[PDB]
């Protein structure tokens, strides 16, 4: 390996090896079907709301979320990087795609597949990520950098359905090598959407952008159709041109058929024939290929940069609404405008990459965090895109000054922006992309008062309820399914309108998101103040004891959604607490003296009378009424940690936050597999995981990291990082279930899984507050 020094890998980069087999990998634990796509993936690439492709480490391009809020892995065997190699001398050269695996059947056939193991590393710190070959039977060594332009506080280049790959090539022998590296695209036009005639009318065409010291050559892989519809538009592969490389290309290669009319060409020479053919496909699928040949002297480098885009301008969902995408603010929405974003991204992507570098570097270089916090931090936020992220433009056919957001809770469990799970989840939205957590908030403040009194039947036991309560926060809003925005409180496994967490959430999300932004948005205040009280009064009306505190019912009535609490919870009893805090600030902020003084005085008595009934001495009990209420669970004072977050101060004695926190990491964590698989959810007091629900015998990847958090603010320094470092452990490491890239709510002590690819683990940048 004499190419890892022409580039720049971080050391944090998650790394496995081409072809790799993993041998430890988990699958789900769950009775009905559920999703497992395998450990064969890799970082994503592609903007928020654009769509997303999976390129995994073995090369190939799977995992598709261009349908927004599907997911669908399957490889698309035509979409490669291949490459040909000639020393100086030899009557023949080699071709070789860069694919560690082959077709299923014998579409393609000609083209020389299997790339070798032990020939080349993939290595990923989203959204950078990075393939080196260094292969006995190719002279010269060969990198690429693949990226999309996601940018914290930029809601345009990240917006982009786009991706860049940035190709290095070295020499380090003593003979000249002639080398050619093509990129094969499949027009894709038909893959979804499409219900009959799936390649009818789709065709190539090559544009060549020759302009002072540019060139740059693409092609556009369209249909005939001017159709505005979810499966119409664009894809173009393209390729900048640097001094000393020529270009060529093949317009038209059927995809459906051996692959010669294109390899035979790559494999004589690594040079194409430029054949343009615009002439339209019936039932045959096409492609285009497009590629470079360059002669490496002895020791000399040479960067060149591909690109691809895709402009599939409208969303979707299953309930009939269609949506134009965020990115069509910037290039357009009649779905002929790949080249013009391709184009963009070949002549921006070192400012791109200067900008990722500019972000990423404060925690880069911080020497006084280990490299695999770094590694788990950055790979977390593949999520934010692939998380069938849905964003905006204008419903098609309707303009407004907003542009709505819904980010999945995941793909098995398929709700929009799952408020009990964002809680958790949306820390990198505040954090990094703030305009768009505070519309998301917006969106729920404007839900509040919204009632819907048709009834809907409750999974858990089968009784009718009303859809949507007045005054209480939806569950969700929406499925991809159904009507995203529009159709709220789509999970029906309970019913959340009599949950007892999410109108204190609510109103934490709010504070939260005017503290992390630097407490100066009055407006965002003034925007939610009334839904917030709304929220807050409606939930002191489910205190059926006058203790101050809502009762939950004995049933699930919260996140932990088949665990039942009974009479006043520490979950939910902090997270009121400290709801009530957070809305007696909000009330001095805004000058509303009878909201403060009201909210005031709801927290000192329920403050009271939860430190009576829940504080047993070591650590705070479950609740007050269940079988096992005297069980250690992680989450017992997620109130405090937010409080901590909002700069609330204590909202329990720091002395027995500090006890409850010791107990958790001695019992939760180190009890549960010897700590080396997060903060197990529920715990005997006698060390035995309570097995009362499926739940408390899960550690949540959300709750493990949250909680590291928590510990983190408290000066449990060790405590933090040795509680995640189970969850990046089980998540990235040999020694782990091979879960990245789909990071899962929940494993039991098996290391298998429920519901991968999840919102909640994004709650890891809680702990860079
Ligand atoms: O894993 C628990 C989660 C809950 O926290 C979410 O509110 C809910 O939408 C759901 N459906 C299936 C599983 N879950
Ligand atoms: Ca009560």
């Amino acid at each position: 390996d004499k190419i890892s020094h022409k580039i720049d890998i971080p050391d944090s980069a998650w790394t496995i090896g081409i072809g790799e087999k993993f041998k430890n990998a988990g699958h789900p634990n769950v009775k009905y079907p559920m999703i497992d796509d395998s450990y064969v993936q890799g970082a994503p690439l592609g903007g928020f709301g654009a769509g997303t492709i999976g390129r995994t480490y073995n090369g190939g391009f799977s995992r598709w979320h261009l349908e927004i809020g599907k997911n669908k892995y399957t490889t698309v065997y035509a979409n490669q990087f291949s490459v040909f190699q000639k020393v100086e001398g030899n009557k023949d050269g080699v071709a070789q795609v860069l694919y560690a695996g082959e077709p299923e059947n014998g579409y393609l056939s000609s083209w020389k597949w299997d790339y070798p193991k032990e020939s080349g590393m993939y290595y990923a710190l989203y959204p950078n990520s990075w393939y080196t070959y260094t292969n006995k039977d190719l002279p010269v060594q060969l990198a690429v950098k693949q990226f999309s332009p996601i940018i914290p506080y930029n809601y345009k280049e990240t917006s982009y359905p786009v991706a860049v790959f940035k190709w290095t090539a070295y020499n380090p022998t003593n003979k000249n090598v002639d080398v050619s590296i093509m990129f094969t695209w499949q027009n894709m036009i038909g893959f979804f959407g499409k219900q009959v005639n799936v390649n009818s009318g789709n065709f190539n065409k090559i544009i060549k952008d020759k302009s002072k010291d540019s060139e740059i050559v693409a092609a556009v892989m369209g249909n005939i159709s001017n159709d505005n519809e979810e499966w119409n538009g664009e894809y173009s592969i393209g390729v900048k041109k640097v001094p000393g490389v020529d270009i060529s290309y093949k317009a038209k290669f059927v995809t459906t058929g051996d692959g010669s009319d294109l390899w035979h060409e790559f494999s004589k020479n690594g040079i194409l024939d430029n054949k343009d053919d615009e002439t339209p496909t019936k039932q045959d699928g096409i492609g285009s290929a497009i590629a470079v040949n360059f002669k490496l002297q002895p020791g000399q480098t040479i960067e060149v940069p591909f690109a691809l885009s895709w402009d599939l301008p409208i969303m979707k969902f299953g309930g009939g609404d269609k949506w134009y995408k965020m990115y069509t603010k910037y290039f357009g929405k009649n779905g002929k405008n790949s080249f013009a974003i391709l184009k963009e991204a070949l002549n921006n992507y070192q400012k791109w990459e200067k900008m990722i570098d500019d972000w990423q570097k404060p925690i880069l270089s911080n020497k006084s965090k280990p490299d695999w916090y770094k590694t788990a931090l950055f790979n977390e936020l593949y999520y934010l895109a692939d998380g069938g992220t849905a964003w905006e433009n204008g419903k098609v056919g309707e303009k407004r000054t907003n542009n709505m957001f819904g980010l999945l809770e995941c793909f098995d469990y398929n709700y929009y922006e799952t408020l009990d799970v964002r809680f958790y989840g949306s820390f990198p939205l505040v954090m990094l992309w703030p305009d768009i957590e505070k519309q998301v908030m917006r969106q729920f403040a404007d839900t509040i008062n919204v009632q819907d009194s048709s009834e809907f039947k409750v999974g858990s036991n089968g009784a009718m309820a009303v859809k949507k309560v007045q005054g209480m926060i939806p569950h969700d809003l929406g499925s991809s399914y159904a009507l995203p925005w529009i159709k709220i409180n789509a999970y029906d496994w309970q019913n959340p309108n009599i949950w007892k967490d999410l109108n204190s959430k609510y109103v934490l999300l709010v504070y939260r998101d005017y503290v992390l932004t630097g407490k100066t948005d009055k407006e965002f205040l003034k925007y939610t103040w009334k839904s917030v009280k709304t929220a807050l009064d409606k939930l002191k009306e489910m205190d059926k004891d006058n203790d101050g505190i809502p009762d939950n019912e004995g049933i699930p009535d919260q996140t932990y959604d088949t665990w039942s609490m009974k009479g006043t919870s520490a979950y939910c009893g902090s997270l009121w607490l400290a709801a009530l805090k957070a809305a007696q600030e909000i009330g001095k902020v805004l000058k509303d003296n009878e909201a403060y003084i009201k909210y005031n005085e709801w927290y000192k008595i329920a403050q009271q009378n939860f430190e009576k009934e829940l504080w047993n001495g070591e650590y705070y009990n479950f609740d007050t009424e269940s079988d096992h209420k005297d069980s250690i669970m992680a989450d017992q004072l997620a109130g405090q940690w937010y409080a901590d977050i909002l700069r609330l101060g204590d909202i329990l004695p720091k002395d027995h936050v500090q006890k409850a926190l010791k107990k958790i990491y001695e019992f939760n964590v180190m009890k549960f597999e010897n700590g080396k698989m997060g903060a197990v959810n529920g715990m005997r007091p006698d060390g035995i995981v309570d097995e009362s629900d499926i739940q408390a015998q899960e550690v949540w990847t959300g709750v493990t990291y949250a909680l590291a958090s928590f510990m983190k603010y408290r000066g449990m320094t060790e405590e933090a990082y040795n509680t995640a470092y189970g969850v990046y452990k089980m998540t990235y490491d040999k020694s782990g279930k091979g879960y990245w890239f789909r990071t899962p709510e929940a494993w039991t002590k098996d290391g298998n899984y429920r519901a991968s690819m999840y919102m909640r683990p994004l709650s890891i940048w809680s702990m860079e507050v």
